[PDB]
């Protein structure tokens, strides 16, 4: 990557984005166990990884369903 280069948190229409944060891809990255997840596709730092889990990872937008909206 770049040393440095301020301007941070910037999501270019040039690449796509999947993470929750909605940004390219970059460091370690995991697959969400669950297939059909649209995104199958998140960052460590952000779902809080130091390194990859030695067990079936589940994204937080998947182990989070039940609840819906209204009562
Ligand atoms: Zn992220
Ligand atoms: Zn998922």
């Amino acid at each position: 990557g770049s040393s440095g280069s301020s301007g941070e948190f910037a999501i270019d229409p040039n690449e796509p984005t999947y993470c929750l944060c909605n940004q390219v891809s970059y460091g370690e990255m995991i697959g969400c166990d669950n297939e059909q997840c649209p995104i199958e596709w998140f960052h460590f730092s952000c779902v809080s990884l130091t390194y990859k889990p030695k067990g079936k990872w589940y994204c937080p937008k998947c182990r989070g369903d039940s609840g819906p909206s209204s009562g």
